[PDB]
């Protein structure tokens, strides 16, 4: 799985280490294994979320895993709020999570 | 709706409260509440746009309004960039803008 | 076509004008005109790649042009990955490639 968190937190303001622990966070979540999880965190961006400029996080998941529905998504979701609050501090109205679907032929490897 | 600008102008020389007038910009362009809008601005990066590292910017919208034809988002793309030639004294041909569907089940809230 | 490219190198660890080559090289590789290319590197993030917070670099390459098989993608991929290993000092093993294909209605121009 691709993850990419957007934060207009500043860089310095964010837990050292977050990528690794969103890292093993999702492979629990997401049942795969760590190293098929990939974490990218951009700090210190200009962010407004529902239209709101106070602190916030964009979550996005992209993974060959992602099947079309809220209910088979509903629970990760769940799971990646309870990270994020936790980490950032941040109400659950303050994060937004979307879902891509990957086909395997999308990926480059070696 | 997300919008998602990258920019290679400095964080220092993009507007204060950019985001914020993207937001509400974008309420008004696509007929949206504004506590629907989300925008995600990401300043200093290093940026070729059709070739040429001149200042520039792209912007990048996904909604559940988007329809999969040019004229039904051709009167919102030049209403964005209206927006960011004035805001960030950008030529025409130094704006690229990419329009995304969303189905409401990649959307995770609450 | 359009190009991103995420790294934790740190912008002042990555090479002067990485985006002006990888626009030259990505010109011949995919067999575009230089003036329709677009690059975007974002350096500096936290990120883990493969479950590790080595040096990584994510490419996302996004065309018209793309087609949904590997096969279609493989000398493309190949060339990408030669790129960057030689210009970030990364091993193959550190650099992953994401195609997305894209259709003419979606790119706002002018």
């Amino acid at each position: 799985p691709f993850l990419e968190l957007d934060t207009n937190l500043p860089a310095n303001r964010v837990p050292a280490g977050l990528e690794k622990r969103l890292c093993a966070a999702a492979a629990s979540i997401l049942g795969k294994p760590a190293d098929r999880v990939n974490v990218t965190v951009r700090p210190g961006l200009a962010m407004a979320l529902s239209g709101s400029t106070e602190p916030c996080a964009q979550l996005s998941i992209s993974s060959i895993g992602v099947v079309g529905t809220a209910e088979d998504n509903r629970s990760h979701s769940a799971h990646f709020f309870e990270f994020l609050t936790k980490e950032l501090a941040l109400g659950q109205d303050r994060i937004l999570i979307r879902f891509f679907p990957l086909e395997s032929w999308q990926i480059g490897k070696i």
